[PDB]
């Protein structure tokens, strides 16, 4: 019975436990361009999670520990030795903890949620204003990190075909949006829906009636309205600790 009208920081900081140990560990070497968006993405966590005191000193440890790195390669079993250093442990948690994103089974849900989420406060972070830098470093973490390719495949459809029409933070916040709604659809009524979650566009009219316009001459969404509600939503005060 959790409120879905509001931000669990249980799901941000779990989103993070799940990144630094277990989808960057699936690879035994950072290099290349991973490492590069590894980069990216944490100076982004750094600069734009809504964490509280222990946990921004923890990411921007862990950012300063990446940024003196100069060689291209990185071993898995190095960055755990970074993080155990620095108490993640102690600092965010042990095993993961879902109270939003809380599937009604344990495939259900979970993760990806927690990671919509966590990306969708980063852009609204940086349109309450390096904020260029948002979307692509989340693109780049979805490439190069993001487990079930079958997820990420689907994402990456969409930023090659208008990420490059963002102009702008606001742009980006409701491109992010759009984009998760058009997922929304896809995956609406389907065999791996959670049935106590059913997809839809979102947010639903109980959760923000005037992002919702009447006439089928008008577009369905009130663009204005949403980014304004987005802003309110994603915002720290609406983070339950
Ligand atoms: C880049 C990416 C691509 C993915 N592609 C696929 C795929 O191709 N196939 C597949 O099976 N799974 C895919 N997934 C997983 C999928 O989108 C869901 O995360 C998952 O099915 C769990 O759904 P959920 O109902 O808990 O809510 P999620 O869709 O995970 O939503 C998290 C929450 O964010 C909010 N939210 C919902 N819509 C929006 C929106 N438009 N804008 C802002 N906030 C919103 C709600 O509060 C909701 O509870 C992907 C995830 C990501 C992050």
């Amino acid at each position: 019975l959790a409120d879905r009208s509001k931000i669990y920081m249980a799901d941000l900081e779990s989103a993070l436990h799940y990144i630094l140990r277990i989808e960057v560990g699936r690879f035994p070497v950072l290099e290349g361009q991973r490492l590069v968006a590894l980069k990216k993405f944490v100076a982004v966590l750094a600069k734009y999670f809504p964490g509280r005191p222990l946990v921004q000193n923890f990411l921007h440890s862990v950012n300063e520990w990446l940024k003196r790195q100069k060689r291209n390669k990185i071993p898995y079993s190095f960055f755990k030795t970074a993080l155990d250093d620095r108490k993640e442990g102690a600092v965010l948690a042990k095993k993961v903890n879902w109270i939003g994103c809380q599937g009604s089974e344990p495939h259900f849900r979970g993760f990806p949620c927690s990671l919509w989420v966590l990306f969708h406060f980063l852009t609204v972070q940086a349109a309450r204003q390096k904020a260029k830098e948002v979307l692509p470093a989340i693109r780049g973490y979805v490439h190069y990190f993001f487990g079930c390719r079958d997820c990420a495949s689907h994402f990456e459809q969409m930023a090659a075909a208008s990420m490059h029409r963002v102009g702008s933070p606001n742009a980006a916040v409701l491109w992010l949006w759009s984009s998760h709604n058009r997922v929304n659809a896809r995956l609406a009524g389907a065999p791996s829906e959670d049935p106590q979650f059913p997809k839809v566009q979102w947010p639903p009219r109980e959760l923000c009636s005037a992002c919702h316009n009447e006439r089928l001459d008008v577009p369905v969404w009130d663009v204005e309205a949403t980014l304004n509600f987005l802003k309110a939503h994603f915002s720290p005060s609406n983070i339950i600790l």
